């Protein structure tokens, strides 16, 4: 069980003005530290994030959060569960920013909401700072589908937070778990008039305005003023990356088919070859990216389920992936980093989840 921690700066806040916080269990024998971000998709204007206020309000608003959590996956403190980092410093970060993490902008008479998704994480990591993550050598930023992608988003900030307050000793990296997405055309499409109908790269497009939203200063410069949405695609923002991240992406992500509008519920030719080019794509956008683990599953996200040590690629397991790139930050006989299925076809890989 991890215990919960409002923050102490009321003014770094969720969506509804109630203060954000995390919960921590500590582990006095570590210099390693795991910092998880939730996801849970986004909303991007008043009408929207309204409906989501009424029927998803716990990522919007403290005030009915429980005092603790069980750790689970990666996020677990028994070897049995947890091969990789069980004995680790463990934290996981709610998401109630509803910003993919991205937001800088306080509730005010002009803004019904707060988006501070981006100040969320620095305040965390400022407050850690004063229970233990002073002594840190490695603090792992992990998290999974739009925390993953928020992973992308903040991890270079982490650094250069901790670089300017005086701890260029703590080694700061980036887990990124199911939130590397192809803006690609999708099997049936519509003009974006609302939210059913809005396809991903016009959707951000509101929400970083409607947010203040914040994104990776080197990608900044490239994409430029009203572009920023570009960095939130993962093939684009991680190349302008100096953190080194682990990107683990199922190759037929269920997000990524439910915005690309395919619903596998007897497939014919056209979705067939639908179907194979995505896997296709996602394989090419990773064929550079030295540590990352790609399985031919349709599934969404893994990193904190219990079961999460069952998927193998090439024969290995991604706790042992994940101990094989520690090995390589200090190519290893037998201990891979690059793992990225060849089959083109969902669950071609035996060891996908049922
Ligand atoms: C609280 O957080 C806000 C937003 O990041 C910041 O402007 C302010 O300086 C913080 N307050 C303190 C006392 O650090
Ligand atoms: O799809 S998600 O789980 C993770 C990513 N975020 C924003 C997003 C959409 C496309 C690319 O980035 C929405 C929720």
């Amino acid at each position: 069980d991890l215990r919960l921690h409002l923050l102490l700066n009321t003014s770094v806040t969720c969506n509804d003005g109630s203060p954000a916080g995390y919960y921590l269990k500590e582990s006095r024998g570590s210099r390693r530290w795991l910092l998880f971000l939730e996801g849970g998709w986004y909303c991007f204007n008043r009408e929207n994030c309204d409906s989501r206020y009424d029927t998803m309000r716990r990522l919007m608003s403290s005030r009915d959060w429980p005092r603790t959590r069980t750790g689970t996956g990666i996020l677990s403190s028994q070897p049995e569960e947890n091969p990789y980092w069980w004995n680790a410093n463990m934290v996981f970060i709610p998401y109630c920013s509803s910003d993919v993490w991205s937001g800088a902008s306080s509730k005010s008479e002009k803004n019904e909401y707060a988006f501070m998704g981006a100040l969320i994480i620095q305040e965390v990591v400022r407050e850690l700072l004063g229970r233990g993550l002073s002594g840190a050598k490695v603090l792992l930023l992990a998290g999974s589908s739009a925390g993953g992608t928020g992973v992308l988003l903040n991890v270079d900030r982490v650094a250069e937070q901790l670089e300017k307050l005086g701890y260029p000793a703590i080694q700061v990296r980036g887990l990124a778990d199911s939130g590397w997405f192809l803006d690609n055309k999708q099997y049936r499409h519509t003009d974006c008039v609302d939210t059913i109908t809005c396809a991903p790269t016009e959707a951000i497009r509101r929400g970083i305005r409607y947010w203040n939203g914040v994104v990776p200063e080197r990608c900044r410069r490239q994409f430029q003023e009203g572009e920023e949405w570009n960095c939130f695609f993962g093939y684009k923002v991680y190349p302008t990356l100096r953190s080194p991240v682990f990107v683990v992406q199922w190759l037929f992500d269920e997000a990524q088919l439910t915005v690309d509008n395919v619903h596998l519920t007897p497939v014919q030719e056209g979705l067939r070859l639908y179907i194979q080019n995505l896997g296709r794509e996602l394989r090419h956008t990773l064929k550079d990216v030295p540590a990352s683990f790609a399985p031919a599953c349709l599934s969404h996200e893994i990193i904190i389920r219990s079961h999460w040590t069952d998927v193998q690629v090439k024969g290995t397991s991604l706790p042992r992936a994940l101990h094989c790139w520690d090995r390589s930050l200090h190519p290893l006989k037998g201990c891979p980093v690059h793992l990225v299925d060849s089959c083109p076809w969902p669950h071609c890989n035996p060891s996908c989840p049922t």
